[PDB]
């Protein structure tokens, strides 16, 4: 019944991850397989393709949170 | 009813493969046959011809995905 | 009769895209064809030529919007 | 109604073979006959004459495909 | 009355092709004939001579476009 | 009698171009000729030699303007 | 009972090596044997085949670690 | 129950050898016999015929592995 | 009285050609004569000897210009 | 009696050039001679050897000046 | 008690030579004898047989060292 | 009794060189000998083997120092 | 009393030539004699033997200088 506290920026992170929740799992499993056969073109292409997206999984995630935090700073900058 | 998640760059990879989905199968079967008779001019010519295309199956595939990812980086570079 | 809201920077994006609205379609169709025959010099040259322009379709687009936003920040920086 | 996939370089191979589709059959039948009477000057001359052409059936074939693939590499070398 | 959109780099490609528009046709027809008689010295010499030029038809074409795109990048690199 | 407005940085661009006003024309005409005969060593050498200079026609041009703009920013940074 | 400290990127390296832990041993033993008889086609083929994989044992290993470190930098880049 | 590790390129080597696993044995036994009677036309013809195939047993084998490794390099070349 | 514009790299090209201005003419005339009698040992030796130098007439020419352009890039790389 | 003004970074450039004042002259004269006989191994070796040093004549020169300018920026960055 | 320093690639060279340490001596002594009687079929066969192996004594040696150095470069290429 | 001043990065350079202090001497002496007999396979193999290590003597040396300097910059970047 | 300036890479060239200063003279004199009697086995053997070494007089010379220049580039690549 209890629910851990989550702020707005927390929610923003969740909102982004919602659409790419599977992305992490896919690229992780692609890594797991590729580790067994690094020389597999199929595993290389699949992993790298999903990894270039996983790059934004972290980058774009933190970027959007920053901006939503930046508009927070903008408001409290005028906190008369 | 469920469908695995696929990003834009994932879709780009699929879009390329769509037109050369058979290419992989053809050159694989050509390899399978050539393995039996490597000294067959017919199997050599067919396999090598389709293999020189299969070279782009991987190369050109990853190239187009990179570019579509590069314009992604270009945009988020200006992520004010 | 109703018209979706559009800001100045929105208009700037539209103004850029206006002159290259077809560019996206051309390079997309070039990709669609190239996918079928990646090994076609004609499709490679056409696609890559239009793709190097499509690079600016995203890059230069976001660049001009940034600048028009930067002069916005410059003004409100002096928002006494 | 269905048609097996064929790339550009595949088409190049077909384009060459089109003009020498019979060459293979002729030199094969010449071999078949010569096998029966290797000591026949007529079969030797005919077979060897068509065989020296069959030499290009494979050589020149793969050469032209290579070049058309080489200009493919040239283009994607500048795949910015 | 309508005219398909063409960018600067598109125009650059056209400008190059303008002077060698016939080159492609000549070497294609040379291939078509050579396919019929690969063992013809006349067709071999003519085709190969025009093919060594057709090598630049693709290579030099993409090279000049790259450079004109490179000076584009150079400018927008200073896009303050 | 009327003269279009030109700023300092505009003048800087003009000052650079003044010394290489012909450069653009020379390399353009070299391109025009080379397009006709790409396989001409003379046209290749002349064009490429002037093109490597034309590289700076754009690069160095925008570089000097940037710097003169950078010292502008430096001054107005202290615009008390 | 004690366990040496290992970071995430350390774990990433281990995760890759897990699937190719034997690869190193195989190619090392192949080298050891080949050293005795360099002129053995069997040892050459086996060693070189496993060596071309061992190329990725180091290359692909460090590549994946870099990327996982790159997304680390991406996050701390927004470390407000 | 245990199985030695094998990569993709390892599998490629095996896939080729699968179709010519007997080739090695045949030409080896042909050598063994020929060694006893080098002057036997039957042993010379049989051995040399199978040896010219054994030439590809090594050559074509390593060639196909190289290519499958080359497309591996192509992918990781774009390992952003 | 008027003199066409020439840059530094233009001057570099001229400086090289200065010492081999005659080389081009000599090997061209050697070609003209050889064309009449290709089977002349004297024309073959003279032409080929001067042609192997004419190889550098283009190669070494463009090489030195590149380097002088490379040190140009090196400087403007530090164009603070 | 009059002496042209020279700043610190000017002095830095002079300090570097002091030790390689002759380098420029040597490689220039080597070029002058090589231009006459490009096919001379002695002129090629001497010129190229001194040219690879002349590469640093410009590169390393501008590098050291940059650094001495960078520590200038570092100081005035704290110009309270 | 003192031991000269040896790097990894040094060790790699030693590891190869270990298995063919005698090869050099054998082919050297075969040369020494053959020098006395070049026309000896026995010395020719023995020397040439061991010389064709001595070919790899140098070639394959440097090849393996290169590769082990290449994976060194691969790692330090990602030396963030 | 007096000791020249040495910073941390100085110590880092020394720490690296400590393990390869002999490397420089070995490859220098190998060069000295090779200069006398460049055509000696033994001197070529030894020198080149130690030279490929000497490549890192400079490269890897400066790399590690850079990184230790980079973490210095990282700290003083937060020098509040 | 005056001594022409010489850089490190200059010294490297000299260091190599030191051990083969006579090589050039020997093979030059061998050429001079051979020119008189090209059909002399003694002059052919002597000249060709020293010429195959003179091949490295230029090749190996420039190779070692390149490497010593390459480690120069490696250092200044980290010229922070």
């Amino acid at each position: 019944m209890a629910t851990p506290w989550s702020g707005y920026l927390d929610d923003v992170s969740a909102k982004f991850d919602t659409g790419v929740d599977n992305l992490q799992t896919q690229v992780t499993e692609a890594l797991d397989k590729l580790a067994a056969k690094p020389s597999d073109p199929a595993l290389l292409a699949a992993y790298q393709s999903k990894l270039s997206e996983y790059n934004l999984y972290r980058n774009a995630q933190s970027n959007t949170v920053k901006v939503f935090k930046d508009i927070d700073a903008a408001i409290i900058q005028n906190f008369r």
